[PDB]
This record gives C-alpha cells, sequence and structure tokens, in this order.
C-alpha cells in the first residue's frame, strides 16, 4: 500500500472510520463526490485476473464487481469511480425532470451492523442534465484507452408526480439511450409512492415491452445518420434490465419471472433494499429501505429463487449486502453472473474494489474453479 494513490494506502483507513464515527452521512458522500470530481481518489494499478471475467450477452465485463445505482446519481465522477478498480457503474436513478427528493434527514447509517436506512426519493438533477454529464464522460473515454472496456449503465425512473410511469421512461430512453450500454427499469425504489406496484405482472409486462420498442425505435429512426448511434462502450442498443424488490410473496416473484421470459428482458438486478427488517434499534422509528449485510441473506435467497423460477435462462446481477469475496461467490454461485456494490464504499471505503477481487481470485483458486463462469449458479444441482 505504497503512497497516497494506492487505494489500500494506510490514511484511508483512518480517515474513514473518523468519518464513519463523527460525520454525518450526507457530508461524508458529498466528500467522497469531491474529491471524485476533482480526480483524486486513489486508483487501482493492477490488471484484473482474466480469469474472473464475466458477461451478459455483449456485455464483456473486466471484473466481477460494479457500483450499484444511487451512489453517482447524477453522473459526476463516473471515471474516478471507476479507477478505484470496478468494471462498471450504473448511474442514476433519474427521472425526466430533476427533484430534491424527500426531506431530510434521509439517510441513517449503523456500523456495527454495516447496514444502512434510506428514503431518498429520487433526487437527482434531472435527465437532460445527467445526459450531459454521461456525454462528457464518453467524450472523455474516446480518448483515454484505459477506460474503453468499462461499462456504464443507466437506471431510469419517475418523477413522483408522474401518473403513467411509461412516459417518463420514453423520455429518458430517448434523451440517454444512445450513450448506455445497458438501461435498468427501477420498479422497486420503497421510496417513491406507488412505485412498486409496477411489479404486478400485467403492468410490468407492459412496461417492459414499451421500454424494448422505444429503444428499437431510437434504432431504426437514426441508422442512417452521419453521427453513429450508440455513443457508448458496446456501440450497439442498450440490453435492457430490471431491477426488482425483495418484499414479495411467491406468487409475485412467480409471474414475475413468468413475464422476463415471455418479454426477454436481458437480466435482472436482484435485488433493492427492503422494508422487511425490523431488528435494528438504531434505526427504529426510521423510514425507508435497509441495505447492507442485513439485506444480505435475503437478496441472496431471491437470486435463488428468480433463477429457478426462470430456468436460469435469465441473467442475474447481484446486489444486496456483498462486502468479501466469499459474499460475492455465494451471489454468483446463487446464479449471478457479476456483483453491485454499494454498503461496501460506504464501510470499506477506498479499499473496496481492490479488496474484493483479491479475496473472490483466491477463492476461486481455493475451490478449484478454472474461471468465475464454471462456478455461475454451481449452488443449483
Ligand atoms: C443512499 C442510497 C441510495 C440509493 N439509490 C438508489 C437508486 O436511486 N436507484 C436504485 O435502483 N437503487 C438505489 N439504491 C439501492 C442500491 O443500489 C443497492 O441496490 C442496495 O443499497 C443494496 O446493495 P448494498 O447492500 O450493497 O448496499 C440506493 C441505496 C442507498 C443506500
Ligand atoms: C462513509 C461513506 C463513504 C466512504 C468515504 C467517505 C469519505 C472519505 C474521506 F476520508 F476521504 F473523506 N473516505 C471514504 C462514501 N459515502 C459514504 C456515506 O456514508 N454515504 C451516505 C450513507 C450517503 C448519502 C447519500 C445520498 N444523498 O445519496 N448516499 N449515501
Ligand atoms: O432514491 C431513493 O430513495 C432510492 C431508490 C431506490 O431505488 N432504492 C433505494 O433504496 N432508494
Amino acid at each position: 500500500p505504497f503512497e497516497s494513490y494506492n487505494p489500500e494506502f494506510f490514511l484511508y483507513d483512518i480517515f474513514l472510520k473518523f468519518c464513519l464515527k463523527y460525520i454525518d452521512g450526507e457530508i461524508c458522500h458529498d466528500l467522497f463526490l469531491l474529491l471524485g470530481k476533482y480526480n483524486i481518489l486513489p486508483y487501482d494499478t493492477s490488471n484484473d485476473s482474466i480469469y474472473a471475467c464475466t458477461n451478459i450477452k455483449h456485455l464483456d465485463f473486466i471484473n466481477p464487481f460494479g457500483v450499484a445505482a444511487g451512489f453517482d446519481k447524477n453522473g459526476v465522477c463516473i471515471d474516478s469511480i471507476l479507477k478505484l478498480g470496478f468494471s462498471f457503474i450504473e448511474i442514476g436513478t433519474i427521472t425526466p425532470r430533476g427533484q430534491t427528493g424527500n426531506a431530510k434527514p434521509r439517510i441513517f447509517r449503523d456500523v456495527e451492523s454495516r447496514s444502512i436506512i434510506n428514503s431518498c426519493g429520487f433526487n437527482n438533477m434531472g435527465c437532460d442534465k445527467v445526459t450531459e454529464n454521461l456525454i462528457l464522460f464518453r467524450k472523455r473515454q474516446e480518448e483515454d484507452k484505459l477506460l474503453s472496456k468499462h461499462i456504464v449503465g443507466v437506471s431510469i425512473g419517475k418523477n413522483k408526480d408522474t401518473v403513467n410511469i411509461v412516459d417518463d421512461l420514453k423520455y429518458c430512453i430517448n434523451k440517454i439511450g444512445r450513450y448506455a450500454d445497458y438501461i435498468a427499469i427501477n420498479v422497486s425504489s420503497p421510496n417513491t409512492p406507488g412505485l412498486r406496484d409496477n411489479q404486478e405482472a400485467g403492468k410490468l409486462k407492459n412496461i417492459i415491452l414499451s421500454v424494448k420498442e422505444e429503444i428499437d425505435n431510437l434504432e431504426k429512426n437514426n441508422i442512417m445518420n452521419d453521427e453513429f448511434l450508440w455513443f457508448n462502450t458496446t456501440k450497439k442498443k442498450p440490453l435492457v434490465f430490471v431491477k426488482l424488490a425483495p418484499d414479495l410473496n411467491q406468487e409475485q416473484k412467480k409471474e414475475i419471472a413468468d413475464v422476463l421470459l415471455e418479454t426477454n428482458i436481458d437480466g435482472m438486478i436482484i435485488s433493492n433494499t427492503t422494508t422487511q427488517i425490523n431488528d435494528i434499534k438504531s434505526f427504529e422509528n426510521k423510514k425507508g429501505g435497509v441495505s447492507g449485510a442485513k439485506l444480505k441473506d435475503i437478496s441472496t435467497k431471491f437470486i435463488c429463487e428468480m433463477y429457478n423460477y426462470t430456468n436460469k435462462q435469465i441473467p442475474i446481477i447481484a446486489s444486496g449486502g456483498i462486502f468479501s469475496g466469499l459474499d460475492a461467490l455465494e451471489k454468483i454461485e446463487a446464479g449471478a453472473s457479476v456483483c453491485q456494490l454499494y454498503s461496501c464504499l460506504v464501510f470499506n471505503g477506498m479499499k473496496s474494489a481492490v479488496q474484493i477481487k483479491r479475496e473472490l481470485n483466491h477463492l476461486l483458486y481455493q475451490r478449484g474453479y478454472y474461471n468465475l463462469k464454471e462456478a455461475i449458479g454451481r449452488k443449483h444441482s
């Protein structure tokens, strides 16, 4: 861990736990984003093992760890976050018009249980301004050969007061879609009234098909233009993922799986935050969704259920409680092709990607796997 740029340089751990103990979470997160905006975060100088690469269709992840949605909501420090050692980032969730979200305080951390609860409310600058931030990343990427394989997806949602979610989803596709490697459809935030109701099978089917049709029309209507349409990493139209909430009964889970099979979604993000956790004293009488270690078992079990309900035909992006290489292998053996981190960055900080990639690599050795892909879904059978 040699010199200031190394993500494991000893000072970052001391700065981090001082922050966790004494500094409001909103301030800590703004500080992290400030360091990133001015490109003074440490960066991972390692070249990733080829034996831990993974793919979802034509998306070739250089390593299996990305940053989950809601961390860089406005796409203002994509480069710096990726250079910590992540292979991709999901920016968003964005909405057509900007919004400041719900009233504060709305973030609360519990270091002891490595857990967060939040009622943020899709605070973002709006689709149009976030699109400009992503365009600036894409121009830098075009000229920095070292970012040319990193992936950026965009999570899209609805403004709090919109009546038909589909209008807002189409609006985002038509402005930011051409710059995205994939689109994550967010029907699972706990903090926008009515949003989770769109996980009902009938509504969800119409949402998926409208989104895919809007993406396919983007292509049709611009194939012939002098500027190439897909200004992203893949140079292809974005894949479509759905992000699911873990607070569903089994019948809802089965009915959603049937819809995902029929609509040919490209992947599912399992899962968003949970409202079911009642046993954290810090968070008593607090509203919102719980992230972190106490979401791990819940979301891993959800991965197993959905891998089997979709008969292993729908690739899985794992989110929830991932801090260690063992955590990550649990998600992968459960059915996931790739992992997203959020809480790990809050409680482990700058070394998050370095550490968990090293832990996973050693673990793939100790368990005799030739590569990560061999481990996907191996819990089953
Ligand atoms: C403060 C905060 C804001 C979040 N915002 C979003 C969001 O805008 N869109 C989304 O899909 N998920 C959002 N999430 C959910 C995370 O992306 C992730 O799915 C969840 O926190 C579980 O992962 P973790 O246990 O590693 O933290 C947010 C989570 C937190 C803690
Ligand atoms: C601890 C932490 C870190 C790690 C870190 C920060 C500062 C430093 C420093 F030493 F260099 F300064 N090092 C490491 C990043 N983020 C948080 C955080 O607690 N975030 C809260 C939960 C939040 C608020 C919102 C919101 N409005 O979205 N979203 N998450
Ligand atoms: O912005 C938010 O409130 C939010 C969205 C989401 O999808 N998940 C979450 O935990 N918070």
